[PDB]
């Protein structure tokens, strides 16, 4: 009895996120192959750490602070921004982020898309 | 009311088009469509659940595209595929389709999933 959400998050070729806003910090639980392809991290990398990761030095602090205050409260955000690999190559990250909540209106988790989009920019 | 399944928020919320596809029920049905998939071609969630996603295509359709993806079903073998395909509108597009099947613990197939995206525009250079 597998999970065909799970193996749709596993197997699709755009980069996805799961966090839990209930450990500190709001740290990554789930990061898909694609993620992992993207940013050239290994899953023990990325699990257990908070997305803050993937910025550096040209990242805009006005796009860090939208985001930042649309995760504080709870709404969704599409943005792009500068990241960095681990390699330390800076891309455009075209990131969508939607809250997930509860029947009752508790949040549980986080939910994220993130596409390099380099080459579009670019133009 | 239960604790909500993230990979199922993860695809709800998702921009990128996707489906869901159950083989043991005849011909394939999708079984569940996130609301990408429903902006994207412009149905309803109860104009496309049920139906195959055959649905899609129409007369500028390549017949060799079909047969290409109807043989990597059938082998239950993933298939990256571009494809002429219709919105409800009757806008002809480019579907750029990407298939995985789903297998059990066992090896034994359950389920087929899928991304679109429009990429009209990347392939008109
Ligand atoms: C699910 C999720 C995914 C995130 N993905 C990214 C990402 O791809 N890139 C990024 O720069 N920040 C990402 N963030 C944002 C950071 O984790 C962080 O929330 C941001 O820096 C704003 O807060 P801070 O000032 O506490 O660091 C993500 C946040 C969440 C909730
Ligand atoms: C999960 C899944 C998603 C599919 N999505 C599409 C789609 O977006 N567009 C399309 O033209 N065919 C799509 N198909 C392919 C058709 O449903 C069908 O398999 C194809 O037309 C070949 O078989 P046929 O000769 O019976 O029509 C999908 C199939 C599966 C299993």
């Amino acid at each position: 009895a597998t999970d065909p959400f799970r193996a749709a998050v596993e197997f699709t070729l755009m980069p996805m996120l799961i966090t839990n806003p209930h450990l500190p910090d709001n740290p990554i639980v789930f990061a898909n192959p694609a993620f992992l392809k993207l940013t050239g991290y290994e899953a023990d990398e990325v699990m257990g750490r908070n997305s803050r990761f993937l910025q550096g030095h040209g990242t805009d602090p006005a796009h860090v602070r939208a985001i930042k205050s649309a995760i504080a409260a709870e709404k969704p955000i599409d943005i792009d921004i500068i990241n960095y690999k681990k390699s330390g190559e800076a891309f455009w990250n075209r990131l969508h982020i939607s809250p997930v909540h509860n029947a009752n209106g508790r949040l549980q988790h986080f939910v994220s898309s993130q596409l390099d989009v380099t080459l579009e920019l670019s133009r």
